[PDB]
């Protein structure tokens, strides 16, 4: 089973998103070099295709000199719903991009994928714990999380995250907007020890390690 | 009493440097990039008087966009022997540099090195690494890194101030000849750490470390 890092972005009230939309963007100059720093040291990134289409990503490492540590990529796909035109898909000869989905999805959303260039990963029932182990037979040795709210609360509820790091955007999103992921806190409490904690307002980080 | 990570540049044979020149260089571009942003991570970069003489360092960060963050540099020096040609000292303009000394050093070295920019900073000696890193605390220092030869690196962990371990290890070999080891690191990691992550591929490898409590 490969190591995995769940990396968040939240904002100053602890929402990963507004209702109806992506990510929470993260600025500070340290806090975004350590982020492609995550990226290069992961073998791939995962993130939902909620996530995909609400903020149309490309999940590749932009350090200048570690462009070529680009992670293998992973979305959580059930329905084989990403879009041809996503920057993900066209840049699918560029960067490995593998789409999960089980015995399922549609063979004529298969087939145009598969055109495209993308791997299709076979899936259980979406079976969090054996999708790790199939991703581990297939030479992975560390998986980066990019969560919103759907995989950051499977991923968690199912015990499955070895290092949790959480960036904090300085500005409030606001109850009667934002999103948040809920059991967080308590699973960080039960689960969870702090390893270090940048307090720059601008340039906000937490980093968990699970406990012994 | 501020979180203190101690970063090391091994060799195969886990040599910490050589003694007739200069400390271990990384190559692996994914170990650069994670040295110079741990710099931009902490408050303060602390290193030795012997590694600053061996090796004419100048401790910023290197990042793009990140030359801003390169921290205060604070050189462990008793008795005030880093030259005013130092590539550290003629950079103080541009990079706070802080020097660590005794109750005792001549005052005639204290002046040089203010002209030059450089903070003298007084400390308790028998050098006492506790009472300065609380004296940091006092003025603001919430983080530590240590980029440590064998002496401030054995002394760091010997007086178990080290939270976090981060070993780059360079594929190498330097030989018993001319290599210097890290005294005692090997129990320290066995008695009071445990592994967190580790990246294998031989040109850029790296293994992190949190003390167990």
């Amino acid at each position: 089973r490969p190591e995995v890092i769940l990396k968040l972005a939240l904002s100053a009230d602890g929402m990963i998103g507004r209702k109806g939309a992506g990510q929470v963007a993260i600025t500070g100059p340290v806090s975004r070099a350590q982020s492609h720093i995550l990226r290069a040291q992961a073998d791939i990134i995962l993130i939902g295709i909620e996530t995909a289409l609400a903020d149309d990503p490309v999940l590749n490492c932009r350090l200048p000199g570690l462009e070529q540590r680009s992670p293998v990529r992973v979305v959580l796909d059930g329905g084989l719903r990403l879009p041809l035109s996503s920057r993900l898909v066209r840049s699918a000869d560029t960067q490995p991009l593998w789409v999960a989905c089980g015995e399922e999805a549609p063979d004529e959303r298969r087939a145009a994928l598969g055109a495209a260039g993308c791997r299709i990963l076979a899936t259980e029932t979406i079976a969090l714990p054996e999708l790790l182990d199939d991703l581990a037979a297939q030479g992975i040795a560390s998986v980066l999380v990019e969560g919103g709210a759907g995989v950051a609360k499977s991923f968690l509820d199912e015990k499955l995250v070895d290092r949790l790091i959480i960036f904090r955007s300085p500005l409030v999103i606001g109850a009667a907007d934002g999103v948040a992921v809920e059991g967080l806190e308590t699973h960080i409490a039960s689960e969870f020890k702090i390893l270090r904690r940048m307090r720059y307002a601008d340039d906000a980080c937490a980093e968990y390690v699970r406990n012994t």
